């Protein structure tokens, strides 16, 4: 029920021990989903489920600057389900993000880019009915 994509605004950027939560239901034949930590027109953290790359399902992480990626983290754990109901929390830590999914541990992404106060945007995107978009400080 909010609208995908949706931007959530970080305000001052994040920080250790900011807790993002996104809550949705992945579509019945999804393709991908997005998440995309912005600084400005850079992406920090790419965090890329996709559900068919050659008939196999991939996490995809990487890092856009000056509109080029960089070299990817690819997660062969794939806890998403077509028509099934997620929780994505995303911790900061000081040398990385921290994505847990359904209370389990996923992956971890070291930061590339060190300007963390400058990561003021979340975008939210692909096959999802999304729910809730929020963050906390733990
Ligand atoms: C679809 O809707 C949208 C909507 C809005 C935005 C976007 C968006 O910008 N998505 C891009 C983003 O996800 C980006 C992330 O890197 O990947 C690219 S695809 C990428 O292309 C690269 C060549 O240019 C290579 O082929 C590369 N593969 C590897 O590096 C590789 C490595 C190891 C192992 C391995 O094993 C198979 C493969 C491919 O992942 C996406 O197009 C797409």
């Amino acid at each position: 029920m909010l609208i995908v994509p949706y931007n959530l605004p970080l305000p001052g950027g994040v920080v250790p021990r900011m807790l993002i939560t996104i809550l949705g239901t992945v579509k019945p034949n999804a393709n991908r989903i997005a998440l995309d930590f912005q600084r400005g027109n850079d992406v920090a953290f790419h965090f890329n489920p996709r559900f068919n790359e050659n008939n196999r399902r991939v996490i995809v992480c990487n890092t856009k600057l000056d509109n080029n990626w960089g070299r990817e983290e690819r997660q062969s754990v794939f806890p998403f389900e077509s028509g099934k109901p997620f929780k994505i929390q995303v911790l900061v830590e000081p040398d990385h993000f921290k994505v847990a999914v359904n209370d389990a541990h996923l992956l971890q992404y070291n930061h590339r880019v060190k300007k963390l106060n400058e990561i003021s945007k979340l975008g939210i995107s692909g096959d999802i009915d999304l729910t809730s978009a929020s963050y906390t400080m733990i």
